[PDB]
């Protein structure tokens, strides 16, 4: 069920979501229970092929850097939710590989977990 | 055309490869003219579906610490090579978004002395 490290939990529309922190993902992804969906869609290129997916409606996302509004792709084919570059750029996150795992820290150097 | 940031160029098999640095990738990936392939394969579970891809035979990769022997998945459905968690752990790498764009550095903050 839970993603491998680097992972981070964020309050997304008043619910916790544990994301795989995914620097290779252009946009962020919800997989199950995405909440209300919008009418609009996008083509998603994955490693093994491409498919059309729907955008969620807007969600409040409680980033350590301050709350923002964000829409996610609803990708039920995807193994777990993905925190991609669209939100990492807002969070201004640092990702540190150390030991056999990885930890996320904020733009002030504050740990975002552990 | 380079991959988006965060990206890094490493010598593989003696020649430079520019990777998208990808914390969402369990294993590192090459995509074009990969050289000799093993008889072995892995199931790759992508955002949009899954299927199997071949492992390469061993490659010399020049990291910061010097040479490592590493096997890559050959995934021609991927638009660019991916440097995954396997090698990010070996490199003890840090990824920073707080700068403009995204940058990748070593265990002590040096853009990789690779
Ligand atoms: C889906 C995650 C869980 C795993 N993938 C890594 C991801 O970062 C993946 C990398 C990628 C970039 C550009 C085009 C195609 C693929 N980006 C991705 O699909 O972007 C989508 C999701 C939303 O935004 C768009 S993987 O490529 O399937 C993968 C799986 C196993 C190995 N060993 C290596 C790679």
């Amino acid at each position: 069920e839970p993603p491998p490290e680097p992972r981070i939990t964020l309050k997304v529309g008043g619910q916790p979501v544990t994301f795989l922190v995914d620097t290779g993902a252009q946009h962020s992804v919800l997989t199950q229970n995405p909440g209300p969906l919008s009418d609009k869609s996008a083509w998603v290129q994955g490693a093994t092929g491409g498919k059309r997916y729907r955008w969620t409606t807007d969600r409040k996302v409680h980033l350590a850097t301050g709350k923002v509004t964000h829409s996610f792709l609803h990708v039920p084919d995807c193994p777990y939710p993905l925190l991609g570059r669209d939100l990492l750029t807002k969070l201004k996150a640092q990702i540190h590989f150390e030991g056999s795992g990885a930890q996320v820290v904020g733009p002030m150097g504050q740990p975002l977990q552990v």
